[PDB]
């Protein structure tokens, strides 16, 4: 109950979006 989940998620989640940044950058091996 409360957010006790979604409080640990939330810093979870920042750290997750710099990994996307640096997946999202590359990619596209031919296209």
């Amino acid at each position: 109950s409360g957010s006790w989940l979604r409080d640990i998620w939330d810093w979870i989640c920042e750290v997750l979006s710099d990994f996307k940044t640096w997946l999202k950058a590359k990619l596209m091996p031919q296209l």
